[PDB]
């Protein structure tokens, strides 16, 4: 349509009908009933996603031909007297201009690029004691009293939200916030286009970069966050040509300007990795390290109830909020278990609620980055958190018992706070202490507990074994002959660690030694 | 007498007693009996609540007939010196009258309008020395020392409570209390008849819009947005005149003049969401989630035995504080009953101490968000506060066993502590450990407790499942003739568990993995 | 007269240099005549306030620690070798500082009790006196038998 601003096809339509589509399109009702027309849009978002890019071209749609950008803090740089001149100096020229023609055109555009660094009076009624304060409030005054029945729009983007001060966000000053959010999958596959719109007429590059498949597997990240996996694609592209020849610098256009192809891309999030924000991008290999095989049967019927009642978590309107629990004996698989079902669900926010970021924590600490993470699973339709080891979170030691009461209390009660209207949440929990859950009413509020057992049989350690590759056959045979018509019970993380003790001995004395180590 | 304004029903007769009340009948003994004048009235509110309309009528009360206005910020954009002449503009205004004719109604009352802006008193003095407060000081000169036989009246208005002058609460100074709310039913209706007048378009809009329509659907904010209302209505008028006809480049009068259908107020409600405020109720559907169903005469014992209770509450002499309890199994409908009892009381202050809003809070943060519950149940005539999970309020677990005694100290006084005069308070609690509170005494403390039991025979079991109607009649055979002369007992959020996961299996083995749900 | 708790109300470094402020004023009076006037008369509106010391070292990390400083040694070492008069008052009585009942600082008591019905009597005649300026209102006000049905308050 114009310089591309993808995914905000119902924002950028909602800024239509607030300020763009009054005072200037029929004109015969605003001539006929005697309006008051906005004066300007605030703009919420985490950073990254076109706040600036609107109001960039937001002054280039209708051309206006007026366009007046100032900066957050290039008011308050000079000292008393001109501080407040500046504002008064920037509505200026568009006040003088409500003149004899006091209606049609009008200067509209006033831009502050981040406004919270004048305009806080944040509620602490404190700072500096009101050298922002008094061009604070002589901008107030320059839009109410003396009137500016115009067509003037003040807007100014932000970051923080509430910090300005709702004497500044009452309707006669600026009503409409707007939370300008990162963009979903058919977000992002609108924000592609735009930036490889140029190269897609370049020379049709590879023809292997499919935009559809670069939406799926980049989940999370904004528009400038974006762009900056293209500026490094072809920044790839480019050391794929001036480096391979030479140093520093010699080679210039010895290979016929080369081509993006795909391997640029998945290099190019490798690094960077990072989507800053983090959200459902951790990268859990630190949480799944040797894959899930199906040592066992009973593996397959762990995971299939995951997703038996995942699709309890798509589908229903009678229960919004589900509370799984994945029980058994310690190193039996859980927190692996409880990631791989997390993932197989293909929800728009994963997030894992782990022990291994809340270390030094104190006990109030643990229960706020515990609101923090089932925030930002309400803020969504469909999420699962993995509150993973509970009895980690609940830091339970069994002399005494002692365990922290403020995190138990915030988390008997997470298990039953239902989200806002028509949103979902699944919740999965790993602990190695059922009977420790069942004194302190845990059970009650998880919803159905699935059993993740050790291995049962000598034919399931053998079949554990086999997956890995690590011994020969006839060494799986030495072990067939010993393990069979035995009592076997070991968990599996606890198997990986045997393996390994028992490879780092002579070939002779490998199979020996893991006999010796799993006979406890 | 008053200009069509009401709610506080209770000062009409505040306004009649000591302060407008006097300075009339003599005036000439009132330096021969020293009574002392007041010299203002402080206003509160929340912002965009209105008080000019009343603050030029407040002087017609008296007949003032100057009442002139000076603005907070506006008064503050000329120097020190200047400003604090261009207050002698508008206070020796009213000292010139100060004459050698000392009585007869000398000038009358200066309308504030923003005592926020001039009042700020921090203590801070560090840049602009609080040049905001260095205008009061010469101004608190000028209602004492030199004092006035003006009949004036400083009519302070703010929007933020905190930082009127601490130092002005003086009883020389402004002194009295004056809370203004929100406009009630007809406050509303009439300003936006104000509006729709002059936005006629025919008569007040197009056809199936009405005044009323829109009060039936608008109850809760204030002025302001109220004008923003209709504004983006206007604008939504805008999505409908121009933007439903075609996209940004509409013609030039083809669409007939398609002004506000219905809604463009449900959507204005919706798209964007505008209430801003503050204070209402929410949300009782957020705890009835799936409706009272009556699977037998259970259900009934819960209604009928709390409504007569009810009447007890509203229609008493002897007991101005009742207190029920509700009690049972866990997953038993005790949160939901607790509500549906409330909210069919049809009383004016129905508000949930909840404990899934209390989430991380310390005990003494549980202690002052349970007392300003209470408080504001003091204020109203008849008030029912559903104290929902006394336990999780009590933050118990039988490990110890450990509960906050802050908090059990902070609620067994207001079992028993009764409201002023006149004002009736039900409190009904919920519990699924009935014996733990009584060993804490506080079934000492309740009036009565009436008993939510589980479901107890399949006809009860069916009639459960008969009013939310998930089976076929075959499969329903097949429920009845298995428990058929057999004992069960479970929860009815239990029940809500038990089905929702039975039906995302596949229908050869629905019934047989919920007669494998049902056995525990 | 300076209120009790308005001179604590700023950060670290105002709330000690309010209680110069209150005594520099009198120390510029100390002119070359060094004696004689002598600008005398300090109020403390509320000194428990100030010397709070309740023991628990809260208050600004010990505020009630170092603003006790020119309530000390101000008006002793340098003295204000003058006749002037600090006049200080309190409700909380017990809980000033051991070190401001020195014979050098404020050193003697005064108990003002609640007054007795006499002195009752004497307070409504000084406040009718103004009622008797008027007409005395009914020729039947009889303010020992309003002293009655006030036995307590001040
Ligand atoms: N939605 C988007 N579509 C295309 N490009 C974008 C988008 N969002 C950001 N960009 C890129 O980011 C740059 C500006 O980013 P953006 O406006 O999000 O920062 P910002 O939000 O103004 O920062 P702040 O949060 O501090 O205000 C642009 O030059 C553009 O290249
Ligand atoms: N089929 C499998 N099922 C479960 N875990 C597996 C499987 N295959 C490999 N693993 C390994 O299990 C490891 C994690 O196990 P997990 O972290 O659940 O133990 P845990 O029960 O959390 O330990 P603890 O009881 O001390 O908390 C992963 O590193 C993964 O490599
Ligand atoms: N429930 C109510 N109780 C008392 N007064 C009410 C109520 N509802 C409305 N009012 C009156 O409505 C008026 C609001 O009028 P309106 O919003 O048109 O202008 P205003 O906001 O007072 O003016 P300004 O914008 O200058 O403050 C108030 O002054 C108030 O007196
Ligand atoms: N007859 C009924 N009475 C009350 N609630 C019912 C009934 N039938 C179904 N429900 C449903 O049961 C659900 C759970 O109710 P509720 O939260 O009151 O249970 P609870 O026993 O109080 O749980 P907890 O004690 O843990 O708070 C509600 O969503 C409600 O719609």
């Amino acid at each position: 349509e114009k310089m591309g601003i993808g995914g905000l096809d119902k924002e950028f339509s909602d800024i239509f009908r607030r300020a763009f589509a009054s005072r200037v399109f029929p004109p015969e009702i605003v001539e006929q009933m005697g309006c008051k027309h906005v004066k300007g849009i605030l703009l919420y978002g985490p950073p990254g996603c076109g706040k600036t890019l609107l109001a960039r071209q937001i002054g280039k749609m209708l051309n206006a031909r007026e366009p007046k950008v100032v900066n957050g803090p290039e008011i308050l740089n000079k000292y008393v007297g001109e501080s407040e001149a500046n504002i008064r100096k920037l509505f200026a020229d568009a006040e003088e201009e409500q003149r004899r023609l006091g209606a049609n055109s009008g200067l509209h555009i006033i831009i502050f690029d981040e406004i919270d660094a004048i305009c806080k009076q944040r509620g602490s009624m404190a700072g500096s004691t009101g050298v922002h304060d008094t061009v604070v409030n002589q901008l107030l005054s320059k839009i109410d009293g003396v009137e500016q029945l115009n067509n003037i729009l003040v807007i100014g983007m932000t970051n923080r939200p509430d910090l300005i001060d709702e004497a500044l966000l009452r309707p006669g000053r600026l009503e409409v916030k707007m939370e300008i959010g990162l963009p979903d999958e058919k977000g992002r596959l609108q924000i592609l286009h735009i930036h490889t719109a140029r190269m897609r007429g370049h020379q049709l590059l590879s023809a292997d970069v499919d935009i559809k498949e670069l939406a799926v597997e980049t989940k999370n990240f904004s528009g400038a966050e974006l762009e900056g996996l293209v500026r490094a694609a072809q920044s790839t592209a480019m050391n794929r040509h001036i480096k391979a020849s030479t140093k520093v610098e010699v080679d210039m256009e010895k290979a016929e300007s080369l081509q993006v192809t795909r391997g640029d891309f998945l290099a190019s999030l490798e690094n960077d990795i990072k989507p800053a924000f983090g959200t459902n991008q951790e990268d859990y290999a630190s949480y799944i390290m040797n894959g899930i095989i199906k040592w066992g049967d009973p593996v397959t019927r762990v995971l299939d109830d995951g997703e038996l009642l995942v699709q309890q978590t798509k589908n229903s309107d009678r229960t919004p909020l589900v509370s799984v629990l994945l029980e058994g004996p310690p190193h039996s698989g859980k927190t692996a278990l409880a990631a791989k079902i997390a993932e197989e669900s293909n929800f728009p926010f994963i997030k894992i609620c782990s022990p291994d970021k809340m270390i030094g924590f104190s006990e109030t600490a643990k229960c706020q980055a515990m609101k923090k993470i089932f925030d930002d699973a309400y803020k969504s339709q469909l999420s699962c958190v993995v509150v993973d080891d509970i009895e980690r979170l609940l830091d339970y030691v069994p002399i005494g018992p002692r365990f922290s009461n403020l995190v138990l209390q915030a988390l008997l009660v997470l298990l039953k706070k239902a989200p806002p209207q028509g949103r979902k949440l699944l919740i999965i929990g790993t602990t190695s202490r059922k009977d420790v859950l069942q004194e302190m009413e845990m059970l009650n509020a998880f919803s159905t507990t699935i059993h993740v057992p050790n291995i049962a049989t000598g034919e399931q350690l053998l079949e554990a074994l086999e997956l890995l590759g690590n011994f020969k056959d006839k060494e799986r045979t030495t072990i067939a002959q010993q393990v069979k018509g035995k009592k076997v019970w070991i968990g599996i993380k606890k198997l990986l660690m045997l393996i390994e003790m028992s490879l780092q001995m002579d070939p002779e004395y490998r199979v020996r030694k893991f006999l010796a180590l799993l006979r406890e």
